[PDB]
């Protein structure tokens, strides 16, 4: 390890982990550096090859191959009582969340584009067998430069199943109403509320619910000018009853979604 990466200093410190910056001694190649303790560790699994490792680094094996919007594994250790990732990092980069709160509500060309981005990476979990379960602006990064979002910690996901999940260790506003109530939930249906909620904070600046009076009821309010069909797949990505939502095909083919811009373009139009 430390002959082959430089640590650097920490990136951050959230819901991750210990995320520091790294830079690959052959190449110069720019990383992030997550540890992670054994005992902290609620959640393993078990690689290809049989060896037992955290559920994260399944996970992110499994998206990683091919290109993709999601921040791929590159290489990965175990040390006596921790793990170590070692994974890509854009620069320069910003997570989803400070870029709407230096900038308020994102026009709708932008948070369409971002949006169809976040979309498409979650695609590729779903096709690779991995299920997210905490999708959100914070766990969302920006190459201010290319104009990609990155979708990053897997700290909280699961194999993609089509029966019913008991268990959620994800972000309690980003959670749906099937949780909330029954402690019950299938995946894809989920996953697409907690995009209806980030599609709002695109849109408003700010989720739509704090409470669960207010998510189990089922009422959006827009605080900003959005317009009638964006709140219209909105209202309809939070659809009480899960099974009134839409699929992923029915969100991009939902004219909102038409005319989408290039991640180059978006980042001239709406990043330099
Ligand atoms: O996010 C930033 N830099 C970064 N680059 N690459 C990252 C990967 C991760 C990451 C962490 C856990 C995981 O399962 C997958 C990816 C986190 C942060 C990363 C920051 C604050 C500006």
């Amino acid at each position: 390890l430390e002959s082959q990466y430089q640590v650097g200093p920490l990136l951050g410190s959230g819901g991750f982990g210990s995320v520091y910056s790294g830079i690959r001694v052959s190449d110069n190649l720019p990383v992030a550096i997550k540890h992670v303790e054994k005992d902290r560790i609620s959640d393993w699994g078990e690689l290809p090859n049989g060896t037992r490792v955290p559920m994260e680094v399944v996970l992110l094996k499994k998206v990683s191959s091919g290109f993709s919007g999601v921040i791929r594994l590159l290489d990965w250790f175990e040390r006596p009582d921790s793990f170590v990732l070692i994974l890509e990092r854009p620069e320069p980069v910003q997570d989803l969340f400070d870029f709407i709160t230096e900038r308020g509500a994102l026009q709708e060309e932008l948070a369409r584009s971002f949006f169809w981005q976040v979309l498409e990476a979650v695609r590729h979990c779903h096709n690779c067998g991995v299920l997210h379960r905490d999708i959100k602006d914070e766990n969302i990064l920006i190459d201010l430069n290319r104009g990609e979002l990155k979708l990053i910690d897997f700290g909280s996901g699961a194999l993609l199943k089509d029966t019913v999940y008991t268990d959620f260790d994800g972000t309690r506003v980003y959670s749906p109403p099937e949780w909330i109530r029954y402690h019950r939930y299938h995946g894809r249906s989920a996953a697409v509320w907690s995009l209806g909620i980030l599609l709002y904070d695109m849109v408003c600046g700010d989720i739509p619910f704090e409470h669960d009076e207010e998510i189990i009821g089922g009422q959006v309010f827009f605080r900003q000018r959005v317009s009638s069909e964006c709140q219209h797949l909105i209202r309809w990505c939070l659809a009480l009853r899960p099974s009134d939502r839409p699929t992923f095909e029915e969100i991009q083919n939902h004219p909102w979604m038409q005319d989408v811009l290039l991640p180059q373009e978006t980042a001239e139009i709406h990043l330099h």
